[PDB]
C-alpha cells in the first residue's frame, strides 16, 4: 500500500538512512509492495533463520540429528550467549541450538552451528544452490555485524531474503516436519517484542526474527497474518543512521501500523 511506502520515507527522513522493505504474498509469492529490493542491507541475526533452515535441510538428508549432542568450552563462548553459556558441561543438543538462535539470538549457539554445516561458505554454497545467488555471509559471531558502509560481506537485499525465506517455510526445499520446525522456532521469538509484535492485533500469527548492529544497523524478517494463520512476508532492513535503539524501533512500528491497517 501506497501510506505504507509513506511511513518508508519518513523513516528515511528522520532516521537519516536507507530502508529496505518487501511486502509478499505467502500463498501466491507475488511482492506485494516493495522499496529498494536490489540494495544491500547487513543481515545481523536475521541469517540465523537461514543457518538453521540449512542445519534443517542436513536434517531431512540424514546428514544431521536435533538430538545429537554437543559439547564445547569456555573458549567458544562469543558476546551475547544467553543461553549456550549456562550448559558448559552438558553441552546441548543440535535441536536446542537452534531453539537458542532463533528465540533468544544466541550468538555462540550460531557459531556452534555453522561449525556442523562447514561454516559461513557452506551456508552462502546453501543459499546459493537453492536459488539465492544474492546473499551472502562472509563472518562468523559477532564480527559480522559490523556494518561498515559498503561493504557487501555479510548481506542480503530484501528482495532475495524474502524470496528464501518463502522457500524455506513453504517452499520444496525442507520436508512438512522441517518447514514446521522452523517457523515454530521464529513463532518463539523473545527478542522481538517492541517491533512488528507490538502492533500486531489480537488473534494475529507472527513468526519473526530481528536484527541489529554496528552503524545504526536494524532488521527484522517475519512471516505473519490475521486469523492466526500466517499470510504474508515482512522483510525490513535499515543501515547508516545515527538514531537510537527506540527511534529506530519507533520507526518500524510506524511502517507496521500502515501495513495492518491496509492489510
Amino acid at each position: 500500500h501506497p501510506e505504507t511506502l509513506v511511513k518508508v520515507k519518513d523513516a528515511e527522513d528522520q532516521l537519516g538512512a536507507r530502508v529496505g522493505y518487501i511486502e509478499l504474498d505467502l500463498n501466491s509469492g507475488k511482492i506485494l509492495e516493495s522499496f529498494r529490493p536490489e540494495e544491500r542491507f547487513p543481515m545481523m541475526s536475521t541469517f540465523k533463520v537461514l543457518l538453521c533452515g540449512a542445519v534443517l535441510s542436513r536434517v531431512d538428508a540424514g546428514q544431521e540429528q536435533l538430538g545429537r549432542r554437543i559439547h564445547y568450552s569456555q573458549n567458544d563462548l562469543v558476546e551475547y550467549s544467553p543461553v549456550t553459556e549456562k550448559h558448559l558441561t552438558d553441552g546441548m543438543t543440535v535441536r536446542e541450538l537452534c531453539s537458542a538462535a532463533i528465540t533468544m539470538s544466541d550468538n555462540t549457539a550460531a557459531n556452534l552451528l555453522l561449525t556442523t554445516i562447514g561454516g559461513p561458505k557452506e551456508l552462502t554454497a546453501f543459499l546459493h544452490n537453492m536459488g539465492d545467488h544474492v546473499t551472502r555471509l562472509d563472518r562468523w559471531e559477532p564480527e559480522l555485524n559490523e556494518a561498515i558502509p559498503n561493504d557487501e560481506r555479510d548481506t542480503t537485499t530484501p528482495a532475495a531474503m524474502a524470496t528464501t525465506l518463502r522457500k524455506l517455510l513453504t517452499g520444496e526445499l525442507l520436508t512438512l516436519a522441517s518447514r514446521q520446525q522452523l517457523i515454530d522456532w521464529m513463532e518463539a521469538d523473545k527478542v522481538a517484542g517492541p517491533l512488528l509484535r507490538s502492533c500486531l492485533p489480537a488473534g494475529w500469527f507472527i513468526a519473526d526474527k530481528s536484527g541489529a548492529g554496528e552503524r545504526g544497523s536494524r532488521g527484522i524478517i517475519a512471516a505473519l497474518g490475521p486469523d492466526g494463520k500466517p499470510s504474508r512476508i515482512v522483510v525490513i532492513y535499515t543501515t547508516g543512521s545515527q538514531a537510537t535503539m527506540d527511534e529506530r524501533n519507533r520507526q518500524i512500528a510506524e511502517i507496521c501500523a500502515s501495513l495492518i491497517k491496509h492489510w
